[PDB]
């Protein structure tokens, strides 16, 4: 399948160089794979969602994305037009309130809700958990990502905006999950992007269309963008049955363009996020 005049962002994932605007990928979509996207929550009812997207739990007075971060994510994830896997089931569950802000407690506690919620679910190809969130280092938030990976959930994590080394900031530095920088169309490091030897992989996150609430869309940059293409990507590669959710960041990294990248530090690796599709 392809989609013609695609955010840069898909096309870039689905090709080896810069500048294409074309979006090609299996029509299997990630069809029969579950995302969790833990975030501001996501307007389920903007129609680029057709349906697929659902609120499971909030940890605040309603389960409405009044923000619009966690709608933004889902869309890259999974919607329509702006989606990577565009047949894929995404779940909701709202830890950040609408001014996008958190307690690590509470996003603990969605991350180990993930991991027992996902039983009662129909994921036949497999299960995915987005996270476009983080802060300064915190050894049980990274433990509690690392509990949500181990109990077969794909966790991506973004690596965070500081334009600094990661490992200074959780659940980013948690080294058993992917964590995500971002790069710009020009296939530049994003100046923003955190960085450092616990990157996993890169994605596109400078100037990222996609859903927003009011059913509107709108343009917004930073490793939250990176994030939601990987995890969509893992889902879709799921469903196609190339990987699972124990091995995916690695097979994801095994996969990427590498060496395309410019403003990347010594150390860190030089890995863009690709689909790999031939037609
Ligand atoms: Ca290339
Ligand atoms: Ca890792």
């Amino acid at each position: 399948a392809a989609q013609t005049n695609a955010p840069w962002g898909l096309a870039r994932i689905s090709s080896t160089s810069p500048g294409t605007s074309t979006y090609y990928y299996d029509e299997s979509a990630g069809q029969g794979s579950c995302v969790y996207v833990i975030d501001t929550g996501i307007e389920a009812s903007h129609p680029e969602f057709e349906g697929r997207a659902q609120m499971v739990k909030t940890y605040y007075y309603s389960s409405r994305d009044g923000n619009g971060h966690g709608t933004h994510c889902a869309g890259t994830v999974g919607s329509r037009t702006y989606g990577v896997a565009k047949k894929t089931q995404l779940f909701g569950v709202k830890v950040l309130d609408d001014n996008g802000s958190g307690q690590y407690s509470t996003i603990i506690a969605g991350m180990d809700f993930v991991a027992s919620d996902k039983n009662n679910r129909n994921c036949p190809k497999g299960v995915v958990a987005s996270l476009s969130l983080g802060g300064g280092y915190s050894s049980s938030v990274n433990s509690a990502a690392a509990r949500l990976q181990s109990s077969g959930v794909m966790v991506a994590v973004a690596a965070g905006n500081n334009n600094a080394d990661a490992r200074n900031y959780s659940p980013a530095s948690e080294p058993s999950v992917c964590t995500v920088g971002a790069s710009d169309r020009y296939d530049r490091r994003s100046s923003f992007s955190n960085y450092g030897s616990v990157l996993d992989i890169f994605g596109p996150g400078t100037d990222i269309l996609s859903t927003w609430i009011g059913g509107s869309t709108r343009s917004i940059s930073g490793t939250s963008m990176a994030t939601p293409h990987v995890a969509g990507l893992a889902a879709y590669l799921m469903t196609l049955g190339k990987t699972t959710a124990a091995s995916a960041c690695r097979y994801i990294a095994d996969t990427a363009n590498k060496g395309d990248l410019s403003n990347i530090p010594f150390g860190t690796v030089n890995l863009l996020a690709y689909n790999n599709y031939q037609a």
